Formats: C-alpha cells, sequence, structure tokens
C-alpha cells in the first residue's frame, strides 16, 4: 500500500522526539510522545547514511510479525528524516536490566521466568516461519512490569525452503552465532536456538559476555572439539543442560522453540 493509505502512516506533527537514548553512524533513538499522550520510541535515519529502502524494511517486517512477546511496530514516518516508531520498552535493553540494582535483585525464580517469555516469542516466530538472526541479550527489551520481548528484526528473514543463505562477505557475532551460520552463511531457526543458549548465559550471569577470558578463534578452536561454554557461575545445572541441547552440533538435534518454552516454565513453578 503507498503511503497515503497505509495504516501505519503517521503526519510527522502527531511525534514528538523528548529524550534521546541512542546516537548511531545510521540514526539516532529517542523517547517521544505520540499525540500528547503515549509514550513511544523513536528511530530516525540519518540522511544519506544507509538505504531508505534498507531502513523501512525493517517496519515492513514489523507489520507481519506481531504478538505480545515481540515489540510492537506502532507507525512510520516516510519523508525524510524517515522514523520509524515502536512500542516503548520501560526498562531498556535485558542486557542492560540485568545490571541494575533492581536486575540484580532478582532471582532465579525470575531470571527462569523471563527467560520462558523470551522462548515463547521465538516459538511465534517460529511458527510463522521466520528467523531471527541476531538474538542476543542485548536485543530483549523489557517493560515497566519485568516483561520481555523481541526486538530488532533488521536481520529478520521469512522462510520457505528452509534456509536463508546470507552474502558472501558478511560477518556475525561470533560468540552468538551458530557454526553453520559463521562457517556456511546458512541460517535456520536452530540457528536462532542455538544464540538463545547464549542467551542464557548472559540472563544467568547478568549480562556478562559470553565466554569469558576467551577470543573469537580461542571460541572457534573450542566448538571443533567438542566443548562448549564452561558451566557459568551460579547456574542450575538443570539449566546448564537446556543449554547443551540448544548448542547441539547438528541443527535438526536441538530442540524447537516451542519445546523449551515449556520446559523453562517447569523450571520456573518449580522454583
Ligand atoms: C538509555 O537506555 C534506555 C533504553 C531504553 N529502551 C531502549 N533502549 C535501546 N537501546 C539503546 C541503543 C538506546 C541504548 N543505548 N533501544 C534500542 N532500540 N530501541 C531501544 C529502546 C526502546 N525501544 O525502548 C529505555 C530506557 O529507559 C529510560 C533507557
Amino acid at each position: 500500500k503507498p503511503w497515503w493509505e497505509d495504516e501505519w502512516e503517521v503526519p510527522r506533527e502527531t511525534l514528538k522526539l523528548v529524550e534521546r537514548l541512542g546516537a548511531g553512524q545510521f540514526g539516532e533513538v529517542w523517547m517521544g510522545y505520540y499525540n500528547g499522550h503515549t509514550k513511544v520510541a523513536v528511530k530516525s535515519l540519518k540522511q544519506g547514511s544507509m538505504s531508505p529502502d534498507a531502513f523501512l524494511a525493517e517496519a515492513n517486517l514489523m507489520k507481519q510479525l506481531q504478538h505480545q512477546r515481540l515489540v510492537r511496530l506502532y507507525a512510520v514516518v516516510t519523508q525524510e528524516p524517515i522514523y520509524i516508531i515502536t512500542e516503548y520498552m520501560e526498562n531498556g535493553s535485558l542486557v542492560d536490566f540485568l545490571k541494575t540494582p533492581s536486575g540484580i535483585k532478582l532471582t532465579i525464580n525470575k531470571l527462569l521466568d523471563m527467560a520462558a517469555q523470551i522462548a515463547e516469542g521465538m516459538a511465534f516466530i517460529e511458527e510463522r516461519n521466520y528467523i531471527h538472526r541476531d538474538l542476543r541479550a542485548a536485543n530483549i527489551l523489557v517493560s515497566d512490569t519485568l516483561s520481555c520481548k523481541i526486538a530488532d528484526f533488521g536481520l529478520a528473514r521469512l522462510i520457505e525452503d528452509n534456509e536463508y543463505t546470507a552474502r558472501e562477505g558478511a560477518k556475525f557475532p561470533i560468540k552468538w552465532t551458530a557454526p553453520e551460520a559463521i562457517n556456511y552463511g546458512t541460517f535456520t531457526i536452530k540457528s536462532d536456538v542455538w544464540s538463545f543458549g547464549i542467551l542464557l548465559t548472559e540472563i544467568v550471569t547478568h549480562g556478562r559476555i559470553p565466554y569469558p577470558g576467551m577470543t573469537n578463534p580461542e571460541v572457534i578452536q573450542n566448538l571443533e572439539r567438542g566443548y562448549r561454554m564452561v558451566r557459568p557461575d551460579n547456574c542450575p545445572e538443570e539449566l546448564y543442560q537446556l543449554m547443551r541441547l540448544c548448542w547441539k552440533e547438528r541443527p535438526e538435534d536441538r530442540p524447537t522453540f516451542d519445546y523449551l518454552r515449556s520446559v523453562l516454565e517447569d523450571f520456573f513453578t518449580a522454583t
């Protein structure tokens, strides 16, 4: 649909950038209000920094992935500067929330609770035939009521024939990314499951960098041997073995996201 018909298009005047949350190479991120009262998050593209089509492809993707456990597209402004307006999450990114006094005080009970909400979010993605490709504590947002949601669908893709194969020279964060995706650039929902495994280490350690004291090559070198991440400090052994399922060598042997949710919920109530 063209902008004058798109239900997600709003006139820029309805918006009001109030507090800048981030500034990067490709644009900025603001906290603002829509029509005076509704708090929202605004992402603006830095004119010329990148393709407007590429910037907008994300919103277009979010129109297809609507769920309670996924950050929700609020609207767009398709004139320059382009805006992508989305649901506001009061407690910011998970990786940061876990480092605050509030986050620090969270029990393993609540840590498992949150892990289960993320997995439930990925289960919806899983079934709708999407992959995320960028799952990590940084890309999980936290609400004022301490609930978690999937965010940043920039790399996310729709899938027909099982897998999406990335460009030839594209590079991804090595620690969080499944071998087959690093090695062959082939992504499946099972690539996401592996990241979830890394995500659980981030949760249980309160946002610590996975594979402590290890460089990427040391990490690649250990995995190829059969090793996986050393049991993180203070980590229920149950949760650790779940981590291992996510880290099985063959993608098809790794669990579904639906199974993961179920498992974590049992871990949650049993405590
Ligand atoms: C400065 O850190 C905060 C971030 C967010 N929330 C968000 N944080 C980041 N992270 C940044 C990059 C702003 C941290 N520098 N995002 C990134 N993209 N969206 C967001 C977002 C949001 N939608 O609410 C909320 C918040 O409460 C006062 C504080």
